[PDB]
């Protein structure tokens, strides 16, 4: 089980982090239980941790939601995204379909749980 409350960046990398590709279905069963419904979509990116709190460090840009906090990974990578297709929660069913695309995440100060780095994700942004 998560604790009572992680941190958003560490929701983050249960939401977003799965540097192996795995089976749809498997890897939404905890997220789906932790927020008690089918989540309609996820996107997974296929990288570490450690390198996505890397782009943290590249030029800060702008977000959807017009903060500032936004940085744009220097390379595609790859994803797969999970598609809800049929189920009642807890029974959520899911299609995957592989991409490879940039993606930009939004990044703030490590709460005190958090690695101290200068910054770590927090939000996926966007995917292009
Ligand atoms: N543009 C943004 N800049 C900074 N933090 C954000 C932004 N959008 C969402 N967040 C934070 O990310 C968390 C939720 O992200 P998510 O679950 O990926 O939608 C919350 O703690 C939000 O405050």
């Amino acid at each position: 089980m998560w604790p009572k409350r992680l941190t958003k960046a560490h929701w983050f990398e249960i939401q977003h982090i799965q540097p192996s590709p795995l089976q749809c279905n498997r890897a939404m069963s905890g997220i789906n239980n932790y927020t008690q419904h089918c989540k309609h979509q996820n996107t997974f990116l296929h990288d570490s941790f450690q390198n996505v709190a890397a782009v943290c460090d590249l030029l800060s840009i702008v977000c959807k939601n017009r903060r500032h906090n936004c940085h744009q990974s220097s390379k595609p990578v790859n994803m797969t995204d999970c598609r809800l297709t049929s189920g009642k929660y807890p029974q959520c069913r899911y299609s995957a379909a592989a991409q490879y695309k940039f993606f930009i995440v939004a990044c703030d100060p490590p709460q005190k749980s958090d690695p101290p780095y200068k910054l770590v994700p927090v939000h996926l942004d966007s995917i292009l």
